[PDB]
């Protein structure tokens, strides 16, 4: 999780900083350290640079050094197109009632484990027909059953140039 997809309004907590050098001092500088709660406040329609809040002061940062920053949703549950990996848990869903039959009909009701795949989500064996704009729309807990095959994590790196 970087906070360059983190959704205005939701708080997550400073994991670590995958870059050094030049770049890092001025994370720092702006107050970017391992452990701080970051909220995104509002972000620039054409995608970035994203306004967040760090200890307390609005700090404006680029989603080239925001895919550096791994950071984690304090707020217990996370959607599924901004997820980790491996098998997660739905614990509610956000829109209207046609919305809700979609999901019904297409395998999520509650409680289901549904696995993390590119730009489809598996329940049971089943595709969901979620790719980016409804996805995020979808929150699940992650909870590893470990009775599947394990990942290759996804770690990111955009350090140095722009």
């Amino acid at each position: 999780m970087k906070l360059s997809r983190l959704v205005p309004g939701v708080p997550a907590r400073i994991k670590r900083l995958e870059v050094s050098g030049e770049l890092h001092e001025k994370l720092v500088g702006m107050g970017f350290v391992p452990g701080e709660e970051i909220e995104i406040v509002q972000v620039a329609p054409l995608g970035d640079p994203i306004v967040c809040k760090i200890g307390n002061r609005n700090i404006t940062l680029r989603k080239r050094e925001a895919d550096l920053i791994e950071v984690e949703v304090v707020g217990g549950e996370l959607p599924l197109i901004l997820a980790d990996d491996g098998t997660y848990e739905i614990t509610k869903l956000n829109g209207g009632r046609r919305f809700l039959f979609r999901m019904k009909n297409l395998g999520i009701e509650s409680g289901k484990k549904i696995q993390v795949s590119g730009r489809r989500y598996y329940i049971e064996g089943r595709e969901i027909d979620l790719g980016y704009g409804e996805a995020t729309k979808i929150w699940v807990r992650r909870v590893s059953d470990a009775g599947e095959e394990s990942h290759p994590q996804k770690l990111e790196h955009h350090h140095h140039h722009h």
